């Protein structure tokens, strides 16, 4: 079997770039979990979130501080199965305060394609996807979902469109990705973990909600859902951010995480880069220099997807499965055929054969 | 310093913390053991339908069916889900989703599960509609009827009760979460088209998140999994993990004719001694009602032997809300009316910790009284 025939899979986002890392730090990123530990239903009913572990609640806390991202002070913090459920938790609790539904869902295109399934799939009455922010005008009560840095062409972004409300889905929004310009303090704002580490079996998500109520609903949604979140997965998402906070204080450029992670990012692109440019198709965004605060210096933005673009009318989405990549097709996240995403934190070797076919084609 | 009488007695909620003291002295045999850089993927298995389910898992699940023998796997497909609460959602989609037409009708034979309402109703969804107690429905179209056996909130066991034809759009989920051997005798292998099991209530690991279903139409199987894609990218991986491990020992352990060791028998013993102390408080008062169980002949311990489920459902002949009764003494448990009965029953947990079970039992004795 050649690595000609070998599919590479760069359609989801699978983050296994960070595996041989987590290896690596050895026998202190263990969880050890005992036949009568995380038993309960509940974690603490005196918290808002009664499903929500402590330690995890003072490893998010603790790590935006250390790192400066978000503002975590006067706010309720909502753990979900991923931030998957979090979004959808928070579209149906604001849709639930509206005064009227539907509720219109709109985002910027080329927005994350998953919204369209996540608004879509029970046929609830309660909100409509109204598709691209941009092109939307209509009356009544809307939600505004904002990625930033954004799925999938890693773009900063802002609103585009009194009450009607807003989602903040900071995901990527992290050192190793793009520098930190400002430390978040908005009414919503979603957090993965699959995203920080690679730790995406995990499922863990959070949320920092502002609106008391809000925060009441998304956490209502959550019980019916799935009554609450995994609680080893809670245990073990704490230890793995604790050891990543410790990690911080440290100069090794192969301990700490953040230079670790940021390193890896700008050698991949720097390769992919090379090899678009001594290319006479493809096209890949411009990203904008600037400050970090939590580096301390002035550096580019490095994002875990590759918005591959062709300035010829082909369908590049088809083009790639012929050359056996697969990668997300441009039409699904709002855009054209022109276009695709491709997960930039997959293995070395993946990336690395990814590569070459990029180069062995017309 | 805060007198008992003040002591709230929450057996409105099933938080099974029963079996605690059970898994402490079972020890390190049961630990489990999570590495950096372990579970880290989204996938498990891309070979399997539900590609978000651990091999180690999919192993423990077959094989504890295999050994108490109360439901059948064979070719069928097995969905993972965080509790069975996403399963029974996941299946009500699924079957919606392939209906003639929708909003297909879901009913329940009352007294029912309560939590059934809210699950069909918060999301106000076109697919289907929550039509309530299944005693003589028949409102024509497409339904799906819930049969959860042993009941909750009545420990009966049930099948279906709406059987006009509505010919293969006549759909039905059931939910055997306390078909095991220490809460009812093992009557007959199930093999219908839709299995719920939830790992809760087996073992008590509640905050584990972790049931899954049988399903025999694989178009069916085929569309949970994309729900609980959508819903959630699947379901924690080191909840899978843990699950198998935990499950793997009860199963070593059915093989152990100790009367501590062996989960079943302990379950078991735990559950009827409760129920024999519930029961005495009951026939001494003088305004309370019990459900009657068949004694029926266990195929898994070989006997013939009574039920002793998971919660009591509790009654009045007098003429009173029940639930407010209750409410007075510190003591909260499931409004009958929530389930589909009236203001003369509530359901009460019979899996609480122990001192709060007799605390439970001192209060009820002391009640009217
Ligand atoms: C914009 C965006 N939102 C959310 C998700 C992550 O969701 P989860 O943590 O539920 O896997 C991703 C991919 N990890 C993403 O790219
Ligand atoms: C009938 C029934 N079904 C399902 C659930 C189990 O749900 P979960 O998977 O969320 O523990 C319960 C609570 N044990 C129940 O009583």
């Amino acid at each position: 079997i050649p690595m000609s025939d070998f599919v590479v899979n760069l359609d989801h986002g699978d983050p296994t770039a960070y595996e041989e890392y987590w290896r690596k730090m050895g026998d202190r990123c263990t969880v050890t979990i005992r036949g009568c530990d995380l038993m309960s239903y509940f974690s603490d009913m005196t918290n808002l979130c009664w499903f929500l572990e402590p330690e995890l609640e003072d490893a998010i806390k603790d790590l935006h501080g250390v790192v400066g991202n978000a503002a975590t002070e006067d706010r309720y913090i909502v753990v979900g199965t991923g931030s998957t459920q979090l979004c959808q938790a928070a579209v149906h609790a604001l849709s639930s305060l509206a005064r009227s539904q539907p509720v219109s869902v709109v985002a910027a295109a080329p927005f994350y394609s998953t919204y369209v399934e996540e608004t879509t799939y029970v046929r609830s009455g309660m909100y409509k996807w109204e598709g691209d922010a941009w092109g939307f005008d209509k009356k009544g009560p809307y939600i505004e979902l904002v990625t930033s840095p954004n799925n999938p062409d890693g773009t900063i972004r802002e609103t585009v469109v009194d009450e009607a409300k807003v989602i903040h889905d900071f995901a990527y929004y992290w050192p190793h990705y793009t520098p930190i310009t400002r430390r978040q303090d908005h009414d919503i704002m979603l957090f993965t973990f699959s995203k920080i580490t690679g730790h995406a079996g995990s499922r863990i998500g959070w949320a920092l909600v502002k609106d008391k109520e809000v925060a009441k609903k998304m956490v209502e949604y959550i019980i019916v859902n799935s009554i609450g979140v995994s609680k080893e997965s809670q245990v073990r998402t704490a230890k793995i951010l604790n050891v990543l906070k410790e990690t911080c204080k440290s100069e090794s450029e192969s301990e700490n995480f953040f230079k670790y992670g940021r390193e890896m990012m700008k050698n991949r692109w720097e390769k992919l880069r090379e090899v678009v440019k001594e290319s006479d198709a493809f096209t890949l965004p411009k990203y904008p220099e600037a400050f970090c605060n939590y580096f301390g210096k002035s550096l580019e933005s490095y994002p875990a997807f590759a918005w591959l673009g062709t300035k010829e009318e082909t369908d590049l989405v088809s083009e790639l499965r012929r050359h056996k990549v697969m990668s997300r097709a441009g039409e699904r996240c709002g855009s054209d055929k022109k276009h695709v995403r491709v997960s930039m934190l997959s293995r070395e070797d993946v990336f690395n054969v990814f590569l070459e076919r990029l180069a062995n084609m017309k």
